């Protein structure tokens, strides 16, 4: 399609490898570009965690209000919001904020905890029908975006679908789906990928990500005015280790998918 031969001479000017799958929810249409190859998820991952524990806070009703303790030897690399309550408590529902709006990687660490480790943000993809998510490290080795490593990878294709299910379907409760939408619309790391590339009048909700490898990723619901919603997963990655981040790419594509309606 003409889409596909943008997204390729996109993907050729760039010197990296491009991943995109959108999903019009006005006809269930799908735009793929390698959506069935694996990229490395980085922080894009920290949607799968908060929604698992939004899914157990379905029957543990006050589970979001329960403090959990920051440490000083919680901390990792990255950690915004985390720093500011070392010795104090924040709830999960902070810690999923922070995760999501901040990309703290403490916070995500904690709410990997809460579940039971890698495994248990995994069993939660695969009981809404995800079978190709996997995380398997903790922050900050998850993002080492390794060519070729299938650790804490997914598919373009899976994720969109799983981002569909989670924030417009139905795979979490009522409320629940509505604090996830307003926390992916409250997100502060997004300006310049795929919301730079959408027309200023759209709402977006978004979660970026980055790590080695100049791995540059976004992933977003986008709720064009008097159309009906859109999911675009947006993920890239680059051939040395050390390369820089290629947030404009990001933000390309999306200008590319968003011309062709």
């Amino acid at each position: 399609s003409a889409v596909q031969q943008k997204l390729a001479a996109l993907e050729k000017s760039s010197g990296g490898r491009l991943g995109v799958a959108l999903i019009d929810t006005a006809d269930n249409t799908q735009v793929l570009y390698r959506g069935d190859e694996r990229f490395p998820m980085c922080s894009t991952s920290k949607v799968m965690a908060a929604a698992a524990v939004l899914k157990q806070s379905e029957t543990q009703k006050q589970l979001l209000n329960q403090p959990v303790e920051i440490k000083p030897a919680d901390l990792v690399n990255y950690n915004p919001i985390a720093e500011k309550h070392v010795n104090g408590t924040m709830t999960l529902a902070e810690l999923s904020a922070a995760a999501l709006q901040y990309s703290d990687n403490t916070a995500m660490n904690k709410l990997i905890a809460q579940l039971g480790g890698p495994g248990g943000v995994t069993a939660f993809a695969r009981a809404i029908g995800d079978e190709t998510f996997r995380l398997d490290r903790t922050e900050p080795t998850l993002n080492t975006a390794i060519p070729g490593d299938p650790r804490d990878t997914t598919t373009p294709r899976a994720m969109a679908q799983t981002l569909r299910q989670l924030t417009l379907g139905h795979a979490l409760g009522e409320t629940q789906r509505a604090q996830l939408v307003t926390w992916l619309k409250g997100n502060t790391t997004g300006a310049a990928s795929i919301r730079a590339g959408l027309p200023t009048s759209w709402t977006v909700g978004d979660k970026t990500g980055s790590g080695d490898y100049g791995t540059t990723n976004d992933i977003a619901v986008i709720w064009p005015q008097g159309r009906a919603p859109l999911v675009l997963v947006t993920y890239f990655t680059q051939p040395q280790q050390n390369a820089e981040s290629r947030r404009d790419v990001l933000a390309s594509a999306a200008r590319i998918i968003a011309e062709g309606l």
